[PDB]
C-alpha cells in the first residue's frame, strides 16, 4: 500500500468519529452568523494530528478582505495560520464566506478518554482596510474587523462564552475503541 510515511489512510478518523467535543445551552452569537467545525482528522504521532477545519460564515467578497487568520492555535508549527492577508502575501482561500485550511495541532485527552480534542483558539477577520476594496462596505450591517471564539469552556448551567466548540475525535485515529 504506501510508499513511505504520511501518506497511510490507516491513520484517518472515521469522519463518523469526528464531532464537537461540548454541546451548550447558550452560544455566543455576537458577529456575523458562522459554522466553524473540524470535518477530518489524521493521526501524525503522539498527540499531534493533522485536521481539516472548515469555515463558512456571512460575509463581504474576497476582494473586501484584508486579513482573516487563525490565532491562539496550539500547535507545533506555531499559533498562527494566516488564510488571507494583504500585508503578509497569504493568499490560501478563494471565497472568504467558505473554505477549508489544514491545521496541525496539539491534543488533549477528552472527558471519555477514548477521545482526544484540540484546544481553544480565536478566528480573526478583517474587512475594508488596508488595501482592500471598500466597495460594498458602506452597506455591510457589521463590524469590520471582528473574533470568532473557538473552545469548551469551563461552563456553568451550559452557558458558554465562546462560539463554537471545539472539536474531539478518536485517540490514533482508531475504529474501535
Amino acid at each position: 500500500v504506501p510508499r513511505g510515511s504520511h501518506m497511510s489512510s490507516g491513520k484517518t478518523c472515521p469522519t463518523s468519529e469526528v464531532s464537537p467535543a461540548c454541546y451548550a445551552n447558550q452560544w455566543e452569537t455576537t458577529f456575523p452568523p458562522s459554522d466553524i467545525k473540524i470535518t477530518g482528522a489524521t493521526w501524525v504521532q503522539d498527540n499531534i494530528y493533522d485536521v481539516t477545519l472548515s469555515y463558512e460564515a456571512e460575509s463581504l467578497e474576497l476582494e473586501n478582505l484584508t486579513e482573516l487568520k487563525i490565532i491562539g492555535l496550539n500547535s507545533p508549527t506555531g499559533g498562527t495560520k494566516l488564510v488571507w492577508s494583504l500585508n503578509s502575501k497569504v493568499y490560501d482561500i478563494d471565497n472568504p464566506a467558505k473554505w477549508t485550511t489544514t491545521l496541525r495541532v496539539y491534543t488533549k485527552s477528552s472527558a471519555d478518554d477514548c477521545y482526544v480534542e484540540m484546544y481553544p483558539f480565536q478566528i480573526q477577520v478583517d474587512w475594508c482596510e488596508a488595501g482592500a476594496s471598500t466597495d460594498g462596505c458602506s452597506a455591510w450591517k457589521w463590524p469590520k474587523s471582528y473574533d470568532y471564539d473557538i473552545g469548551c469552556d469551563n461552563m456553568q448551567d451550559g452557558v458558554s462564552r465562546k462560539h463554537h466548540p471545539v472539536y474531539k475525535w478518536p485517540k490514533k485515529c482508531s475504529s474501535n475503541c
